[PDB]
């Protein structure tokens, strides 16, 4: 009602209702562990009794919504130039949300750097420790903003900028990229088998890009290899490397199990706190999940690591491809910013569904 639209609404809500449930007002953060957090779960009546009026969105959703208003303030046919002093200045004021939302060292810190205004203000620096999550957790509506084929380009850059305005490092923003470019994957109906393939095939277009760009390519460059080698990997293991085949998981792939591979994913242990893993973990529940709401959520939001940013980006792609069919009303009528996320999807999608074009740097 209309169906495309309706897919960009459960998009952009069902990412916060993810964030929400993930996040738990920090309190997952005590447990660490899946197993653990799936007993406190059951305890409180299980996913489909869950509440969400009282859980609070964290960081994530309030940079995602922060991405998404950006990319609605530039309209139609926009200037990268606008687009980038929009999506840092919205970036910057949103750290004014973060009360109680356990926002990342990168985000914060990077964000409050920016100088939204002055010609390339919204750049900064490569760095080594700038490969968190916190570029994919907010850059999935980059992919409803720009879906179409012809649009790749913009996707590419438009992902990778938006990342590098906090996560100056290849792990950090191809994981933006990821984020963004499976949204649009699911945009176009895109079978969710064929998604890593997609990414693999693009990884070389991300670099050339980043080359041409001509900040900081020796640093960018060396760094590159971690990131495609741990997806390789990961498809490898998923038997989806080939795109064209259904994935393979392991008999024994129950909560415990689930911990101990997203922690084997990990940049150095913790499951899903990295540009690399976060999508990865996101990937694998949806590749899992198929249209069972339920199904997502017992594999990406509740797990003992950033359950929040897996959450966030898993429940997007899920909401893009099955909006909000078999989804407990408790778990998004009364998530915070509710109301916002739905007016910005439907602005999204206005945009989105419309084949433009972006003015270049
Ligand atoms: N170069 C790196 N490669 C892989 N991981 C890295 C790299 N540099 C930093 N990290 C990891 O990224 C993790 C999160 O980074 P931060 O900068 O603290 O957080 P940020 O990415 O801004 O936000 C992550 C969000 C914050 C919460 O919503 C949970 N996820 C850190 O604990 C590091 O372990
Ligand atoms: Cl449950
Ligand atoms: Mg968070
Ligand atoms: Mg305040």
């Amino acid at each position: 009602h209309h169906g495309g639209m309706e897919k960009y609404v459960a998009a952009m809500v069902l990412s916060a209702a993810g964030d929400a449930l993930g996040y738990y007002n920090g309190k997952w953060e005590f447990l660490q562990d899946g197993e653990k957090i799936h007993r406190q779960l059951a305890q409180l009546g299980g996913l489909d009794a869950l509440d969400v009026g009282r859980w609070r969105v964290s960081d994530d959703t309030v940079m995602h919504l922060a991405t998404a208003e950006a990319l609605v303030e530039a309209g139609k046919a926009p200037k990268l130039t606008q687009l980038y002093y929009l999506l840092a200045k919205h970036y910057q004021d949103c750290m004014e949300d973060m009360d109680g939302r356990a926002p990342g060292g990168a985000s914060v810190h990077n964000a409050m750097q920016l100088k939204p205004g002055k010609p390339n203000g919204w750049r900064i620096p490569f760095n080594s420790h700038e490969g968190g999550c916190g570029a994919a957790m907010r850059a999935m509506c980059i992919g409803l903003r720009f879906p179409h084929h012809s649009q790749l380009d913009t996707l590419i850059q438009v992902s990778i900028e938006s990342g590098r305005m906090t996560h100056h490092h290849p792990t950090g923003y191809l994981g933006a990229l990821a984020s963004a470019l499976f949204t649009a994957y699911a945009v176009n109906s895109r079978p969710p088998l064929q998604w890593g393939k997609g990414l693999m095939e693009l990884l070389p277009e991300a670099k050339k890009y980043i080359v041409q760009s001509g900040y900081f390519v020796e640093e960018n460059l060396q760094h590159w290899s971690y990131f495609q080698t741990k997806w390789e990997n990961y498809l490898k293991l998923r038997g989806i490397l080939d795109g064209e085949s259904a994935p393979t998981f392991p008999e024994s792939f129950g909560v415990k199990e689930r911990d101990q591979f997203y922690t084997s994913l990990s940049y150095s242990g913790w499951g899903g706190s990295s540009g690399h893993d976060a999508p990865m973990i996101a990937y694998d529940a949806v590749l899992a999940a198929g249209d069972s709401w339920k199904e997502l959520a017992h594999r990406a939001f509740f797990h003992g690591g950033d359950s929040d940013s897996t959450a966030a980006i898993a429940g997007c792609w899920w909401g893009v491809m099955y909006g909000f069919k078999g989804v407990s009303p408790s778990n998004y009528e009364k998530l915070e910013y509710r109301n916002r996320l739905e007016e910005t999807a439907r602005a999204l999608y206005s945009l989105g569904s419309k084949e433009d074009t972006v003015i270049s740097l």
